[PDB]
């Protein structure tokens, strides 16, 4: 019942609006007469419908799905043909190298137009489709569907997904069809030594040869089966089904994942149901009654329920107390789950997607690499009035259990909470599970950049806190040296005081209305950063002195200490990454250089091209539309941070 080639691991590519949804949906249907991973049943094949991102920039989401699917479906309106957002998820699929084929969707709607599809396919994105099927009827007359490889046709009685019968190919569409058929052998001669020569001979090959060097090259990325349909009024589902099967890989087609040994050597992890368990955790979702659900595709080994697994990123034995497959209309429990397939484990209580678990006595392997972002936007959110400030902090405290990568902070100067992400989009729908499914109403403020300030020579500074009936004394009186720190050393502090020159007792006063101090600088009120401080000297008065003024004396310190080391402003400095079209090269980088930018050199992928580039997040506000009304909707980019650095001397002359 399990068998490695049966499995198909797919996910579906899809453009807004393309038809993403309602493929799936069908797909499910028709598999069905008998989530973020959705299991079924074709003609003996298991699919596993890896659930991708509901739109294209979620960039760490779209890694981790790209990896865990193997074959993907591309779908295109074939009223637009292939659009703007149709080539972005294209992009996507040619950038993480998994095979595929295209779903011509949208064939009943008037300006169905195949040929507009393929031909964009080879000319905007340089493809090599390949004609696997002819349509019958043109819109509203859409009725069937022709198979060229086996030279048999299909025609639909209803929009229904309930009348299809085997016809034979219409005399009046025959000629086109033995047209596209010699078409595919000729294609697939390039992938078959023996059907080149069976080609050249006028020898028909056989159906199976020909299907098996389709697949071949479909595989090897060389060339794009083309399906089509109409998914709303059920026409062509059975036959994509049936092409999944036929020219999407198993988990054995495409090269193994690589993970490292915990001596730091990279391995290839191959596909052995009997070899070491090793498994990435790639999703959680919170099931109301069935618990915390923590989604996974295993890579090697056997995963079996009931057993103690080994997580190896946060190196701590968890125990796996059921295992679940997904269907369509229903949960179903296994005992098992084997290399190269995916489910979801229940139980599991540290473990947050990112994560790898091994066999508890298998090698303490890692598949997916480190870097946690710096929160580098922040955003404000007033919330009701003491209402929703109720439950907002319980719901963030329970959302930050599978997110451990934002920060969030009380800003105390003006008051509001403060949430830090890692881009915009991360920090949008936080906001969204906020107020819809966590019912957070509230004044959510507008991201603001991450800013921080520092010094920029050493100071040698004091302050002093005094006050005499209002209602007891209070003294408080210290000295620091404050020295620039190397960028992003953070926060030193060293005691040089003498022998009782401020009494032991009052140090942490000092260290603690310092520290309070450091969360406004004096430019633009941003936290203090990369500093050490000395304390060296100071006084007391004997019984005035306290905790308060030393406390006091330290904020006050600290504070001239900034303003006197000619001060500076940090500001993120984004690693950036766009894919242009190539006639947009130059309009596209001289934008870049127009946002302060720096490139770092255009690498071609693909028919594309790809610019690399380093650009202060805070021109980086509204990039999205700008690519896209400069390469006329084509382009797409991806940011990661790298770094801080002064800003140049205009820009602080001005955020002040
Ligand atoms: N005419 C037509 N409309 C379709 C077809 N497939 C999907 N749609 C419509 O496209 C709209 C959005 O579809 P959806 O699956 O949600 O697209 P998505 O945003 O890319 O996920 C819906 O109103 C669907 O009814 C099709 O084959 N033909
Ligand atoms: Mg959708």
């Amino acid at each position: 019942e399990y068998d490695l080639k049966r499995l198909r691991n797919i996910g579906i590519a899809a453009h807004i609006d393309a038809g993403k949804t309602t493929t799936t949906e069908r797909i499910l249907y028709y598999t069905g007469r008998i989530a973020a991973v959705t299991t079924c049943f074709w003609k003996d094949h298991r699919i596993n419908i890896i659930d991708t991102p509901g739109h294209v920039d979620f960039t760490i989401e779209v890694e981790r799905s790209m990896r865990v699917l193997d074959g993907a479906i591309v779908v295109f309106d074939s009223s637009q043909g292939v659009e703007p957002q149709s080539e972005t998820v294209w992009r996507q699929a040619e950038k993480y190298k998994v095979p595929r084929i295209a779903f011509a969707n949208k064939m009943d709607k008037t300006g169905a137009d195949l040929w507009l599809v393929i031909r964009t396919m080879q000319e905007r994105l340089g493809a090599r489709p390949v004609v696997m099927q002819l349509p019958i009827g043109r819109e509203d007359t859409f009725s069937g569907i022709i198979d060229v490889l086996r030279m048999k046709a299909y025609t639909y009685g209803n929009d229904l997904g309930t009348d299809i019968r085997e016809i034979p190919i219409p005399e009046e569409y025959l000629d086109q069809a033995r047209e596209y058929h010699e078409k595919l052998v000729e294609v697939a001669a390039d992938f078959d030594e023996n059907i080149m020569l069976k080609y050249l001979e006028g020898e028909e090959p056989t159906e199976e040869e020909l299907v098996a060097a389709i697949r071949k090259g479909t595989i090897d990325l060389k060339i794009t089966p083309v399906f089509l349909g109409s998914a709303l009024k059920n026409k062509g589902v059975q036959l994509l089904l049936d092409a999944v099967v036929d020219y999407l890989p198993s988990p054995l087609d495409i090269p193994p994942i690589k993970g490292t040994t915990p001596e730091g050597e990279v391995v290839e992890i191959h596909p052995d149901p009997n070899g070491p368990l090793a498994a990435l955790a790639f999703k959680i979702m919170a099931d109301p009654y069935v618990g915390r659900l923590t989604f996974i595709r295993v890579y090697s080994g056997t995963l079996t329920s009931g057993s103690y697994v080994y997580n190896t990123t946060k190196g701590r034995k968890e125990r796996v107390a059921r295992l679940l497959r997904m269907h369509a209309n229903h949960r179903e429990e296994v005992e098992e789950l084997k290399a190269g397939d995916l489910g979801a484990v229940v139980g599991l209580k540290e473990t947050i997607t990112g994560d790898t678990l091994v066999g508890e006595d298998a090698p303490r392997v890692i598949l997916e690499s480190i870097e946690v972002p710096e929160p580098v936007i922040d955003v404000a959110i007033e919330p009701k009035t003491k209402a929703d400030q109720e439950k907002l902090s319980q719901a963030l405290a329970r959302l930050a259990e599978e997110d451990p990568t934002f920060r969030v902070s009380t800003h105390p100067e003006t008051g509001q909470t403060i949430i830090s992400g890692m881009g915009e989009l991360h920090l949008e729908i936080i906001v969204d599970r906020l107020k819809r499914e966590f019912k957070v109403d509230a004044n959510v403020g507008k991201p603001q950049v991450a800013y921080r300030e520092t010094i920029t020579k050493p100071v040698d500074v004091e302050g002093k806190f005094i006050r005499l009936t209002g209602g007891r004394g209070q003294y408080g009186h210290v000295k620091i040296k404050v020295e620039p720190l190397p960028r992003g050393s953070g926060f030193e502090f060293v005691n040089a005081i003498v022998g009782g020159v401020i009494p032991k007792e009052y140090i942490p006063a000092v260290q603690k209305g310092i520290e309070e101090a450091m969360q406004s600088g004096p430019l633009i009120g941003f936290p203090v950063v990369d500093i050490k401080v000395t304390l060296y000297d100071g006084s007391y008065h004997e019984v005035d002195s306290s905790e308060m003024a030393f406390k006091i004396a330290g904020s006050m310190a600290i504070k001239e200490a900034v303003q006197k080391g000619d001060p500076v402003i940090l500001e993120p400095i984004m690693r950036v990454e766009v894919t242009t079209p190539e006639e947009y090269m130059g309009d596209v980088i001289g934008d870049l250089n127009a946002r302060r930018g720096q490139i770092l050199g255009m690498e071609p992928r693909g028919n594309a091209q790809v610019i690399r580039a380093f650009v202060p997040l805070a021109e980086m506000f509204g990039y999205a539309t700008d690519l896209r009304s400069k390469t006329q909707g084509r382009g797409s980019f991806v940011m990661f941070f790298d770094h801080y650095q002064e800003v140049p001397k205009q820009v602080q002359e001005k955020l002040i």
